[PDB]
Order: structure tokens, then C-alpha cells, then sequence
């Protein structure tokens, strides 16, 4: 499944969402270049004004497409993500926003023909509505994280849990812990992979010519955690070692 990443992908994002009983849906186009561990990605709001801030559905559509992580060659033997495709998997979380609501998600993300496709659907309840979330008290910006992995050898699948931290305006941070499980969607094999971390960095912008609610994202992503032999064949003086 790694040969159908080595080029730029064409990625397509649907979401649709009720979150306290407001109801959006959401239109992204992107390219993933695995190579690089690299996403560019557009969110386009379809419905109208998005009644959440747009930095809380970042892991969603894209924490959402980890397919296009740049594993080192060392490390593809632990690529759950590019191994289940073409057929896909099944993507759940969790974001448990402290202080207030959660979001639900369920996401299929799979080939359409040469397209890969992230298809979501988000619940969100117990928000406040003059919170962080609905009263939009989140900075437009994102930090960077590290998403641990861990193998889901019942499931034949993965499991993650993590916290991002969005920044708010009166300068404090509003923590989204993050739980997440994945499962194959095909009946083939599948890798399950040795503990490790996806480094994951974000950027939050906007194109000025664009009139409707929307988000871009560029990311990059690239997995760590395992040190290669390469230091200690070479004795690399960059990696943690003793004498
Ligand atoms: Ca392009
Ligand atoms: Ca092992
Ligand atoms: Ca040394
Ligand atoms: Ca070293
Ligand atoms: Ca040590
Ligand atoms: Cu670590």
C-alpha cells in the first residue's frame, strides 16, 4: 500500500456535523505528499458560517489523513495507515474539551479511485454556549504535537491518546484530550506496529481571495521514536547513548 503514496495525492474531505444542535457541513480539497510527510489542505464551510472554531476540527480532517505521514524507511514496518489502503480504515475519537463539550467522530478514510477520501461524522454535545468552543475564544494558530501509537492487536487495528492544546484569546490554552482508535476496513493483513510517535506541526491560514468561511492547513508530519542503526553503525554522536 506504500507504492500508492511515493507521489501527491489528491485528498477529499467531507464532514457533516451537529455540535449542541448546530448543523454544518464541510468541503475539503488537498494534496498529501508522503514523501515529505506534507498536507496542504482547503476547508471550505459549505453551509455558511462554521458555528465552531476551525482550529478544533483540524485533528478530524486531518489528524484525520495520517496515511501521509512520512514514516523513515526504518519505520515502515510500523505503517498501520498506508498498509490498510486501498481499502481504507475506520477513524473514531473522542475530543473531550476540558471544562466543556466533547466532539464524537466516525471517519472512513479509504481510495476513490486515485483519491484519497476522509468521509466524517461529528457529534458534539454538553458545549457551553458562551465557552471557549461556541463563544469562538480560540486563537486562529495551532501548536505542534507528538501523537503516541500503540497496537490494537484485538482490534488488528491502532489506538492513540493525546492532548492538543488550542490557544485562547485572554492568552490561557483550552486542552482537547484526544482518545482515537482505528480497525482495517479491508480483510487483508495489516502491519501492527512497535510503540512510536507521530510529530505533527500546523499551519492555520487563509487565502485572501476566498469569500466564504474556510481554512487552510499545511501540515507536516513524520514518524519518530525508534532510532535507526545508522547511529550506532556510525557512531553519530546525535542520538541518546552512553559511554
Ligand atoms: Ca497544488
Ligand atoms: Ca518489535
Ligand atoms: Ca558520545
Ligand atoms: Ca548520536
Ligand atoms: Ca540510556
Ligand atoms: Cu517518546
Amino acid at each position: 500500500g506504500a507504492e500508492l503514496f511515493t507521489g501527491v495525492v489528491p485528498i477529499l474531505v467531507e464532514l457533516d456535523g451537529d455540535v449542541n444542535g448546530h448543523k454544518f457541513s464541510v468541503s475539503g480539497e488537498g494534496e498529501g505528499d508522503a514523501t515529505y510527510g506534507k498536507l496542504t489542505l482547503k476547508f471550505i464551510c459549505t453551509t455558511g458560517k462554521l458555528p465552531v472554531p476551525w482550529p478544533t476540527l483540524v485533528t478530524t480532517f486531518s489528524y484525520g489523513v495520517q496515511c501521509f505521514s512520512r514514516y523513515p524507511d526504518h519505520m515502515k514496518a510500523h505503517d498501520f495507515f498506508k498498509s490498510a489502503m486501498p481499502e481504507g480504515y475506520v477513524q473514531e475519537r473522542t475530543i473531550s474539551f476540558k471544562d466543556d463539550g466533547n466532539y464524537k467522530t466516525r471517519a472512513e478514510v479509504k481510495f476513490e479511485g486515485d483519491t484519497l477520501v476522509n468521509r466524517i461524522a461529528l457529534k458534539g454535545i454538553d458545549f457551553k454556549e458562551a465557552g471557549n468552543i461556541l463563544g469562538h475564544k480560540l486563537e486562529y494558530n495551532y501548536n505542534s504535537h507528538n501523537v503516541y501509537i500503540t497496537a490494537d492487536k484485538q482490534k488488528n487495528g491502532i489506538k492513540a491518546n493525546f492532548k492538543i492544546r488550542h490557544n485562547i484569546a485572554d492568552g490561557s490554552v483550552q486542552l482537547a484530550d484526544h482518545y482515537q482508535q482505528n480497525t482495517p476496513i479491508g480483510a487483508g493483513p495489516v502491519l501492527l506496529p512497535d510503540n512510536h510517535y507521530l510529530s505533527t506541526q500546523s499551519a492555520l491560514s487563509k487565502d485572501p481571495n476566498e469569500k466564504r468561511d474556510h481554512m487552510v492547513l499545511l501540515e507536516f508530519v513524520t514518524a519518530a521514536g525508534i532510532t535507526h542503526g545508522m547511529d550506532e553503525a556510525y557512531a553519530l554522536e546525535h542520538h541518546h547513548h552512553h559511554h
